Formats: structure tokens, C-alpha cells, sequence
């Protein structure tokens, strides 16, 4: 008979225990990634991913939440199974917080050290940044070998180092002058079905960055030393190369061919909602709204909304949104109310509707498909 | 400027606040899901119906670690608004558990009003139960403005009220002889993005449990007191009266057809992860390794993995899966490694290859869809 013991968990036992709702899967598996605007194969641990990209994120989210005036030179280095990231952020304020146990912790030890532990965590309404859960960076050094980070103000340094998967810890001030944040860390592969970080979470990572540097044009991201140039054109042309492409202050979409079924790339101000949506459910629903009527118009056959919609790759990309709840931790599913995105969102359907219809690169190959089925 | 203080949050108020990657959405979406065996569109909270989805995941688990000599009887009943789910269980035991704190509290009240507290914590390669997270019950309770868990192991009922959504609590013990377990609870609606559970919901949680008693004979689920009989072979004949079914120990497949594109319902022990996982893609992987050489040899044509993949609808089974992890709370996605899955699941993709090649009523379809292109 199963011994059903009704057991106590701890904040650190209870997720390395579970990690598997806090970093998604943790086993390698196989995804088709738009890699550099190519839909290839490939094989990866998402807890990895998702671990870099949680600091990657941070410094995204110091960047915006300073309106790009601080946290816009984000280097990014990744060699040899460790992560460092660089910003030159307000950084981690030294302003003494309270833990519920009512022991005193200060800043960037309970922020890089315990969990539900985060600067996000004011009004939703007004939040723009990437993060919510106050989870995470916790998250690294909590599935990682050794994790330091170290923080300036301007007047102090704060070293914060942890080691033996979290367990050790220990935070040290000293005098200094710099302003910003270094997070260096070594990830615990005895957690994760890995054993070295290959050339594919390096470019996995470089993708992302090259698509965080397109979405936001003032940060001047870097990797390994070389800088990464933010274009839109360049970056929509990567993925066909009679894409069309329109542009607006908060939403920027470009549309191209899918021939081995349905594909998307989507972001959400700094998150990859690579699950799709709402959002992109809801722009392509009006698109769609427009295409059908005039479709009918112009070449007088029946063509439902799905028949469409799975011979488009739709790269989109949404700024400067507010309430971006999602329902998982990874952030992989924008789940938030429809009205408030179409609220925020203000593309146009018409414009891209038109623009698709006078280009026979997209059109014609639905249309003799659907003619020849 | 974006005010960045760190905040500290305990268990409960941070599940209070996101609330998004504990029960995944929480707006009300649109699917397309396999309703009494039909691929009918509904709209939906995610949230209720994985909170209403937690406790009967917890009497089944309940019901096969006791090899359902014990809560084989889930009476599950939903009405004005109110979930009540009884079952014949050993119950929760008596026995005092010490939080990290110190402080000493019986099991049903820890298992039903503190999360991150289960009594599945057990080694994780020997997990043969639905839950893993400890957080499910605490979870369904703290989205409840009223919850009585009454339970009784023979020699005392333990009633466990919850009210005014999480913030009041009271244990009490009496003396009975009642054995088994009763959760009741009312979801509190103003988190949610909905006001009442309407007639969707029941819906859905009536084809959850039909879907169970098919999966599961031994239990007799009744929905508002009427008894549901299960018989997978009527079950598959529901989605396609010309559907091929094959019966394993522990592995129960139904293969259909799809005219709108690619449908499926699959289950692991009891969680329905309505997203797919690694499994499903092992079945696909074996069942066209065999399938395409066959076809082309048969019809002398090249078809790809997806196209044959895309015009079916197969539902999928499975019992007694050891070591199971999931990406979400939700449990939407099972990401346990590929070579544990192949090695638990002992499916004969021969023998359905066969089969489905020996049908002229579902793989002429897609060879004629084939040749039309
Ligand atoms: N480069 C940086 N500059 C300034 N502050 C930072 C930087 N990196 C991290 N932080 C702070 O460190 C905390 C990190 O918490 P974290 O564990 O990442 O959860 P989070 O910030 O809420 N994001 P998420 O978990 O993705 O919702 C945040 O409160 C940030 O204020
Ligand atoms: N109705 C019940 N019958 C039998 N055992 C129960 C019941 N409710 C709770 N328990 C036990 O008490 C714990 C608390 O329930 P719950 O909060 O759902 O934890 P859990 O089962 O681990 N949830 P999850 O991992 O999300 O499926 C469970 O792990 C069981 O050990
Ligand atoms: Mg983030």
C-alpha cells in the first residue's frame, strides 16, 4: 500500500522538488524555434533557456523601466556552462527590507537568494516591465553550482554569493563608485537532462537578443564582446523575403509565407510568448474580418479563416502593454483579457488587409491551393 | 520613473496576486475541445476548471494508491455555484505534521489551507499518482469563499472550514466513524473573469468524468447523483462510429478522422493535458515509421509525417505512469523523457498500422487528399 504521509515543503526544497511548474520542462526535447528567421529543428532543455533568459529579461526590464536612459549597453556572455550579464542599471537599491520572519535582508540578497521576491510586484495597471511572478533570478543560482552578483549604486558594492545549489550564501558591502549590475552564474546540470551548454543555447540565446535589440531599437544589446544592430526591415526580410511589413507606435507586424503549415513569432513588450495567445488570435481574427469580404470580391470562392491563417508566418512585435498576465510561469501563453489587448493594440486591420491583397507573392499561392484541393 | 521597491511575499499573498502560473488562465478564452466526443468550440474559464479538476485529481489519486478498494465511489456533484466531491476513501490521517516554523497542526487542515503541503512528496520515481505539487486543494480553497473539507478515517471526523476566501480558518475534531472524504467549496468569482458556473462548465467537468470512468472502470463517478457508465468502446464510437480502437494493460488508443484540421484528447494516469506531450509524439513517431514505407509501397506515393498526421483525431489512454512531470500547474503537458515514456507504454504501432492501412474508410481520405495536390 502507498504511504500517503501528508509532508511540509519549503520555498527552496519545494522547487527544487517541483521545478518542473517553476522553469517549464526539464528534459531535452525537440521544438521547431524560428532560429535567425529559419524554422529549423531544434534540440534543447527549456529550463536552460529559460534560466538565461530570466536574467536576460531582468536587464531588459531595468532598461524599460528606466525609459532606456540606464540599462542600455545589456553585455551578454555566455562560455564554457556560465552566464554573466552586465548592466548599467540603477541596479538593486540598498533601502533595507523586512522578510515575514521579521529577520532584516537586505536588497540583492533577498532578491537573488528567496523567491516571491521582486520589485514587480506595485500596481499592475501601471506596470510595463517583463516580470511579474517575483520569481526566478531566485530561480538560476536556485538550480545553479555558484551564482555571484555584484551590484553598485554609485556609493556601495554588494557582492551576493551563493553556492552548493543555493544552500550557501552570503551577502557583503563594500566603498565604491559603480553603478550597475554583473550577474555571473554556473548552472546545476544534475537538475536538467544536460551536461554542457552546446552551441545551440548560444544561439538560441544570440536569437533572442537579436530580437530583443529589433523590439527595442535604444538598447545596444551585446554578445560575447560583439554589438548587435536593431533593424526591422533586415530582421522581417530574414524570414521571407516578400514579407510585408507594417508599423505602429505600440504594434509592428510583418506577415509571410508558411509553407509546411503554420508559423509565428510573437513578443510581448520583452517576453516570447512563443505559445501564442490572444493577441495574435485577436489581429488575425480582424485581419481576417477584411480578407474574407474582399477575398469573395476578388476571386469568388469560399475560403474559411483557418484555410488562410495556416499558409501566414506572422512575426509581431507589442510594446509599452500593461496587465500582461499570462498562465505559466515561463510566460509562454499572454492570457490577458481580450478587450484590454484590442484597447492597447491599435493595428490596422484594413491597411494590412490591403496590403496582402495587391501582393501576388502571399495570395496566389493560398488561392492555387485552395483550387487545386 | 518607475518606483522600484523589492516586496516580500509569503505563500498565500503571492497566489493572491499571480494567480496566472498557479491555475494557469483566468479570462475567459475560446477552445476547440472534444466535447462528448464532439470537436465543438467552447469558451471558458481555464482556471475554474482546473480548480474544480485539482480535487477530483485528488480523489482518484486517493482511490488507485489505495488500488481503488478505497474512493472508488467519486460522487462529484455541481450546483448553485458549489463544488462537492465525495468519495470512500481511507482519508486524510490524524496524524500531527510540524511546519518549518515549529508550529504543530493536523494533516487535513495543512492539506487544505497552507499550499506547497502534500503528501505526494514522495520519491519521484515512484509517484503513481495524478498530483505532484502539494498546492492543489490549497490552491481550490484559496480561490474559495467558503470550503468544508470534512474527512474521516474510521475513528474521527476532521472538518477543515475556510471562509472569506482564505483568510479565515477552523479546524475542528469530533468523534464518528465515518471513513472516507467530502471537499466542498464555493469559487469565489471576483479574481476570475466570470460571475456564475454555468452550463459549459458542467459540461465540462461531465465529459471529464465520463472521459474517467472509461479510463478508469473500477470507479463509479456519479455527476449530481446519476451514475456514468463507462465503456471505451462506445466512448470511441462517439468521435467516429468508424473509429479503429486497440486495448493495452495500460495504454488505450483511438484512431478517427479529422476533416478541420488535427484533434486529440489523450490522458496519463488522470490529467487530461489538453496541449499533448512527449507520448503522443512517441505514438506518432511509431505508428508512421510503419505507416509511410506500407503507403508507399501500396499507393506508390511520397507523404509527409504531418499530412498523414493532420487528418486524424486519436484518443489516447494511459495507466499506472511512473515519474510524470509537467511544464505547467496545470499539468497541460507531459515532459517526462522521451525513453521513460517508450519504456512504460508497451504500444504495438504495427499492429494499428495494419489496421488502419487494412480501412479504406479513413486512410483513402488522406490519399485522395494526397493525389488532389
Ligand atoms: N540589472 C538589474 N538592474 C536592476 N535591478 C535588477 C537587475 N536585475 C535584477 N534586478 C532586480 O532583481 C529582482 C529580480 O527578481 P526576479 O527573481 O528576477 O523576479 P522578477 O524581477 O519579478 N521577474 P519575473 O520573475 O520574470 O516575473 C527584481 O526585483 C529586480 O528589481
Ligand atoms: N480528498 C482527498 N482524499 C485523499 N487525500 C487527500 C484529499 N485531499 C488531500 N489529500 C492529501 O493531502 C494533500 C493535499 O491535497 P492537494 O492540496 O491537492 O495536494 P496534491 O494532491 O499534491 N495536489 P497536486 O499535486 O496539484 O495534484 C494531497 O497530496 C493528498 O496527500
Ligand atoms: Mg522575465
Amino acid at each position: 500500500m502507498i504511504k500517503n504521509e501528508i509532508k511540509i515543503l519549503s520555498d527552496i526544497e519545494h522547487i527544487k522538488k517541483r521545478s518542473g511548474m517553476y522553469i517549464g520542462s526539464s528534459a531535452n526535447e525537440m521544438h521547431e524555434r524560428f532560429l535567425f528567421g529559419k524554422w529549423e529543428s531544434v534540440q534543447y532543455v527549456p529550463g536552460l533557456v529559460k534560466l538565461i533568459d530570466e536574467i536576460i529579461d531582468n536587464s531588459v526590464d531595468e532598461g524599460i523601466r528606466t525609459k532606456f536612459k540606464f540599462a542600455n549597453k545589456i553585455n551578454v556572455t555566455i562560455k564554457n556552462n556560465q552566464v554573466t550579464v552586465e548592466d548599467n542599471g540603477r541596479g538593486i537599491p540598498q533601502a533595507m527590507v523586512k522578510t515575514p520572519t521579521g529577520e532584516e535582508i537586505p536588497g540583492p540578497v533577498a532578491a537573488w537568494t528567496i523567491p516571491k521576491a521582486g520589485g514587480n510586484f506595485g500596481d499592475d495597471k501601471e506596470r510595463v516591465t517583463g516580470g511579474m511572478n517575483g520569481v526566478g533570478s531566485s530561480l538560476t543560482n536556485i538550480f545553479s553550482v555558484m551564482f555571484v552578483g555584484e551590484t553598485g549604486d554609485g556609493q556601495n558594492n554588494i557582492v551576493v554569493r551563493c553556492s552548493n545549489g543555493m544552500e550557501n550564501k552570503s551577502w557583503e558591502t563594500i566603498p565604491g563608485k559603480w553603478k550597475g549590475t554583473r550577474v555571473t552564474f554556473i548552472p546545476d546540470f544534475m537538475s536538467f537532462e544536460t551536461n554542457e551548454l552546446s552551441q545551440v543555447y548560444l544561439d538560441i540565446t544570440l536569437d533572442r537578443l537579436q530580437t530583443l535589440a529589433v523590439v527595442y531599437p535604444d538598447i545596444q544589446f551585446t554578445f560575447n564582446g560583439k554589438k548587435v544592430q536593431g533593424n526591422f526591415k533586415k530582421y522581417a526580410r530574414q524570414y521571407d523575403e516578400h514579407a510585408i511589413v507594417q508599423e505602429q507606435e505600440n504594434c509592428s507586424i510583418a506577415v509571410g509565407r508558411s509553407p509546411d503549415g503554420f508559423r509565428q513569432l510573437t513578443y510581448v513588450n520583452n517576453i516570447h510568448t512563443k505559445n501564442g495567445g490572444h493577441h495574435i488570435d485577436c489581429v488575425m481574427d480582424d485581419i481576417c474580418e477584411d480578407l474574407i469580404p474582399q477575398i469573395k470580391r476578388k476571386f469568388k470562392i469560399d475560403v474559411t479563416k483557418a484555410r488562410v491563417k495556416e499558409c501566414l508566418t506572422i512575426v509581431m512585435f507589442v510594446r509599452d502593454m500593461k496587465n500582461m498576465r499570462f498562465d505559466s510561469q515561463t510566460k509562454e501563453r499572454l492570457t490577458s483579457p481580450f478587450g484590454e489587448i484590442r484597447s492597447h493594440i491599435q493595428l490596422d486591420a484594413k491597411k494590412i488587409s490591403r496590403a496582402i491583397l495587391n501582393n501576388e507573392a502571399i495570395l496566389m499561392p493560398i488561392i492555387e491551393a485552395a483550387l487545386a484541393r
